[PDB]
């Protein structure tokens, strides 16, 4: 596959530009160490677990950590963190308790240090296990995801709070394309594997075929450039957000918003692979979806261009 040699070259250069460095990764793991020790100072029965992009390997540089306390203790933890010289915010008695650390004055992790600490978020820990597994399965996934995230931030469509879509949402659109759209698939669907064993946590099946070494190498040999082009095209032109659900529970990836009963927020429907009642795209508005689709189409057009060379840089330019 040399269909996208130049786009691919550019893609890997950008990737090496934006990927989290090994020194920042090391700092983040040392901060987790520090934070786990502080937690162990208040209860021996509480555990501190990383999840999200740092844990699965899908992290951009200058990214925030996603932490989870596993085991009323939140308040106590919060107070010890501040006493320890950390700066942060927390609202006791919140439905979803959250400690947001925004700074460190004493522990060496910088005035810009940020992480969110949730409590008993086991589903996020499991979906992170899935994403880790897939990044282990194929070497093209990590860079593809970093590039999609970078693009979505640059284009201003990575704002859940402001009508667009979480980074996690983007990762799932990527996986779904890799699994159920592209032929041949880069990836099998690990949830639907005949070898998958059910495993119930907080009411949902988080079981998946996790025996990676028994998974055969991808029969798709496309280049990174080709995969990205195909992805942008699928969401620009083929996927129908008004009627379809991105899903990981159908052998052919076909799911209608009406079977799902997701017909009244469901502008963009992305069914979480484990938390099946959660629409990861719940934050996408009518206007946010129009802007998202607009960006998919412009990206598609850029890469379908007839001229040469193609100004690939515009793919990650602002606005
Ligand atoms: O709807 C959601 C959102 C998030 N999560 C859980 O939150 C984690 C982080 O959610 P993010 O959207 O922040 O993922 P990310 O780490 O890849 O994004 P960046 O910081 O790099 O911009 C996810 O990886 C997932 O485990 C959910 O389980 N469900
Ligand atoms: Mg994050
Ligand atoms: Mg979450
Ligand atoms: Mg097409
Ligand atoms: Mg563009």
């Amino acid at each position: 596959d040399m269909s996208h040699k130049e786009f691919t070259k550019f893609c890997y250069e950008v990737y090496n530009e934006i990927k989290i460095s090994d020194k920042e990764f090391k700092e983040k793991r040392a901060a987790l160490d520090t934070l786990r020790l502080c937690l162990k100072r208040i209860s021996p029965d509480a555990e501190l677990v990383a999840f999200g992009s740092l844990e699965s390997g899908l992290a951009l540089k200058n990214s925030d950590m996603d932490l989870c306390v596993l085991m009323t203790i939140a308040l106590q933890f919060y107070e010890e963190l501040i006493a320890e010289g950390f700066e942060g915010k927390f609202l006791q008695r919140a439905r979803i308790p959250i400690i947001k650390l925004t700074s460190d004055t004493k522990n060496g992790f910088g005035a810009s240090f940020q992480c969110d600490i949730g409590f008993n978020n086991r589903l996020a820990i499991h979906n992170t296990l899935l994403l880790s597994s897939y990044t282990k399965l194929d070497a093209r996934l990590k860079p593809m995801v970093l590039l999609v995230k970078h693009w979505a931030k640059r284009k201003q469509i990575n704002s859940p709070y402001f009508g667009t879509l979480s980074s996690y949402g983007y990762v799932l659109m990527v996986l779904y394309y890799l699994i159920h759209v592209i032929k041949p698939p880069v990836f099998p669907n690990l949830l639907l594997s005949p070898l998958k064993q059910e495993k119930i946590v907080d009411g949902f099946d988080v079981g998946f075929d996790d025996k990676l070494e028994d998974i055969p190498p991808s029969q798709n040999y496309s280049s990174l450039g080709s995969l990205l082009h195909g992805f942008f095209r699928f969401y620009a032109y083929k996927f129908e957000p008004r009627e379809k659900v991105v899903t990981f529970r159908r052998p052919d990836g076909y799911l209608t918003k009406q079977e799902k009963g997701w017909t009244s927020r469901y502008i963009l429907a992305i069914e979480d692979p484990f938390e099946i009642s959660h629409n990861v795209g719940r934050t996408v508005s009518s206007s946010g979806l129009y802007r998202i689709r607009g960006e998919f189409m412009a990206a598609s057009r850029l890469l379908n261009s007839r001229s040469y060379p193609i100004p690939y840089d515009s793919l990650f330019e602002e606005a």
